[PDB]
């Protein structure tokens, strides 16, 4: 249980980040959520965290592709919470194309959000954690932080970068009561992946669920998606005392992806 | 919670394995323990699991350096428990010397226990798990399954072997409800490590606690030992639903060892 | 021998890149060099390649922190050479500081040059190599593309990114006659490292050569620098037929850094 | 060129080891070959090395699954050569079956040859190299020393073990003029792989060359076999001065296998 803890989850209006926020709230943490979406949906999400789980929840809109906005977001989050114990750097985007066709603006956007925002968020959070002598920074990388696939140059580069940055963060704060680790999921059926399933279905001329099976079979030996709830559970484990000496490392929940 | 589950922990009369057995019993699992020691100590350990935690506990003496004894041990364990849900392949030994001086009998003994017993135990357990469509095989490797140190040829080879074997086990049983992962601890202050601290203290002419600090500083950026209780917690996480799609991978609790 | 081949080496006015250009010229390749420095030194370098080794050499000044300048540089290089067979993405910078103090402009500059320029250069080169059905892209990463050190967040992130990007490039061009690999040096005594030796010497109050020994001892088990000439040799190997099926991987010349 | 050098290649009567011996002889090294086969074929191989390449060649029959025979083989090899500069630990076998069906005798045989012989050969060679202050130990691991496939428990365990042992050897002899590295091939069309192609062809009901294409497509993005000649070239590179500070690491020639 994380009763009293103060958590921030970037990109928590959808997908994995939404489940992270839910699992941290369930465990007793106050939570700042963040990301894009319909205002009515986001306010329902925020108010739900409070009314279900009896914690405080805040939504702070910040486009984390901007460095100063990211650093300002962390300051505003810490002010809202009255502290900052757990930072989950989760927000991310995807774009698929071969390198020689890969849009320069998409490279920049993916590096900005998927890598640089992790740096800027970490930089802003660390002094708060260092002063209190406890912290968790939990970076959501990918199996694509450890291995590659075709047509994902920017994303694989960014996620490999996050895995490196995780190690540095850990080493710089070794022994201080602050850990930093990277959760490296395989496929999780969010909108980020549904777009890729749709693309396969159009390429192959097959129904969406046949396409989902093809997407899994290529990469993920279990032939089952990882769930957002499972990843929330992993984050709660990383936040626990059992993980006090788990730092600078990757926690792969990927159905066997990286085993082969 | 693991209520109803049936667990086997090899080398659980000391050190990490003893804490594993305790944490699994606390979670509600019946437990088979195993290993060498004083009969009075082992029976106190066994009876303690039952009287504290209200589970069934059995001690089965088997020297797991022998293949047939290991396979027979798993059969006897499953018979005692009435099943076998969770196998923790933990028993291990250490011997330090440079390669050209490394005793051939010590190479054989370390390979037999630290690697081959993991194969034989896994082979015996798998058909039981496959029939029921659920299982956890949790191999205790090391940071030395991922990187090396001097004067540990056999041990590093064995532990790298365990990490490879873990991946194969996972892949062969992908999707079946059975996962296999390797917990890779850094330094944990058990008798296996106390011998090495003592050796440093004699080499350097320093007290034992100064030697322990030197042993940590060389390898483990946090400058803190990993605890058996933390590793028990990791095993309980691996045994949980959150880890259903965690398979074929390493879970490093090593204070930053492998980050640098 | 690489007789007839057409090579481009970024950041080849100093250090490792200068030796790369020399070794490729020695092997018979025409070479485009690139980077900052004194005009008289750079023209001596260029004319030396021609007069010693009997190849054609061109200097193209381009600040590769700019995407369009990098893509334009590759076009101009290919025009000068009459082709483009081998691209060595080598230019890089360093800055050391803890994350919470790490200048945002230095993060941006290191990501721009050490990572993004590798993407932009690769993107520009690939269509030329794809049309001819042969190519080598040789990325100069680091041991810090595989592991981390303190106070090098941007650099470690970038170099991990390069290692990921290398894998994608390889996979996208698998079987086409084009390979992409990352050379991952340990310490090499260039100006990039001499600054860090100087910083250690000031911190510890020791002479420069004692500081160099300390810098090695921390990271590099051989206690010897890797040389630019050795790395040139590695590049010539990667460019050879023996390495036709070496692709998507790292070639560590690091004196044992990543073994422990 | 390796003129004057004295090399030993285990399992060099077939496949990769035969090409290793050839490439080392071409470079000017005297060579000891080893392995099973028809006496007339082996003597033709031995005499061919001498008559083509003008070096001395010796065949020493030793079953390297036996520790003492392996240590005695190295002594006899060094006596024949008048030294020992380069040891290539190459001999290996394969057997495919799921873990719960995997013959205990095959596990033992694969561990004995593919792992333990590397230890025993290294142990015997090292004192010779240490006395002269120069050496190369080149271990032939596999992509299966880094990742896994189904039905190869023993082999993957052994090859992961070799990769670990390589690191220890390197670290123990860091700075001494002795390096140790592991060449990690992907598929190479030797008899060891032809058996597996034949098995696929029977399973799928397809001709042998269609089966070979299937075997490649599953694992090896280039869709081309690695050749024994390429691997010989890699060994000659590792034996060169350019590789003086390459130690404790893996050299993957695997057509992209480990990139994804
Ligand atoms: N889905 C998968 O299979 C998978 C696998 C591995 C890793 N990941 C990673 O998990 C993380 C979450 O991905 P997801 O699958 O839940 O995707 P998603 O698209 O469902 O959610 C992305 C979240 O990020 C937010 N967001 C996007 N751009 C933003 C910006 N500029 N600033 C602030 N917030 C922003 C979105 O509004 C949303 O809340 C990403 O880092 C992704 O790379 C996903
Ligand atoms: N202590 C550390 O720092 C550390 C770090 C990483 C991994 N490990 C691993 O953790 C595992 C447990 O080690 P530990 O530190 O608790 O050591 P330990 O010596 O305290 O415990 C070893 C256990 O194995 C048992 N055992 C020994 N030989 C046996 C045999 N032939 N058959 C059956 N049981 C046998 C012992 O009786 C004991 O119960 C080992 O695999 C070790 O390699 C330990
Ligand atoms: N020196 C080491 O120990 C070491 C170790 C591992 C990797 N590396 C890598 O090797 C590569 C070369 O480093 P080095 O040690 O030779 O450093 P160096 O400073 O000697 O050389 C850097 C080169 O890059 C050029 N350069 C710098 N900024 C540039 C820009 N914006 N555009 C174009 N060119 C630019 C410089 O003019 C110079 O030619 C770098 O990528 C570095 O990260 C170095
Ligand atoms: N072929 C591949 O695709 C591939 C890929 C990666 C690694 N490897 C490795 O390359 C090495 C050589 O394999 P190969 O494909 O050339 O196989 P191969 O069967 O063609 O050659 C094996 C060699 O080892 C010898 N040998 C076998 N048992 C022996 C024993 N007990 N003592 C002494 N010598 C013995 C054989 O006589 C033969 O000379 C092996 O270690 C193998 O694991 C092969
Ligand atoms: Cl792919
Ligand atoms: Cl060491
Ligand atoms: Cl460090
Ligand atoms: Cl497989
Ligand atoms: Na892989
Ligand atoms: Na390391």
């Amino acid at each position: 249980m994380l009763k009293g803890k103060k958590a921030v989850v970037t990109g928590s209006t959808s997908g994995i980040g939404l489940a992270m926020a839910t699992e941290l709230a369930k465990a007793g943490a106050d939570v700042v959520i963040n990301g894009f979406g319909q205002p009515e949906d986001i306010e329902r999400e925020r108010s739900t965290l409070e009314s279900k789980f009896g914690v405080k929840a805040y939504y702070l809109n910040a486009d984390l592709s901007d460095a100063q906005a990211t650093r300002d977001f962390i300051a505003k989050a810490a002010e809202a919470l009255g502290g900052l114990d757990i930072l989950v750097n989760n927000a991310g985007i995807q774009h698929t194309a071969p390198i020689e066709e890969f849009p320069v603006d998409k490279w920049n956007a993916i590096i900005a959000l998927n890598l640089s925002a992790v740096f800027h968020g970490t930089a802003a959070a660390l002094p708060i954690m260092q002063k209190q002598g406890w912290g968790r920074i939990i970076n959501i990388a990918s199996a694509h932080g450890l291995v590659a696939s075709v047509n994902k140059s920017a994303y694989v580069a960014a996620k490999h970068g996050v895995v490196g940055l995780t190690k540095v963060t850990a080493l710089e704060n070794a022994g201080k009561g602050i850990t930093c680790n990277a959760i490296c999921p395989g496929w999780v059926r969010t909108p980020l992946v549904e777009k890729q399933i749709e693309a396969i279905s159009q390429q192959k001329g097959i129904d969406i669920e046949a396409a989902a099976r093809e997407l899994l079979a290529e990469k993920q030996p279990s032939l089952q998606f990882v769930t957002p709830e499972q990843l929330g559970g992993a984050a709660v484990f990383l936040s626990s005392a059992a993980a006090d000496q788990m730092t600078g490392t990757t926690l792969s929940l990927d159905g066997g992806w990286t085993a082969r």
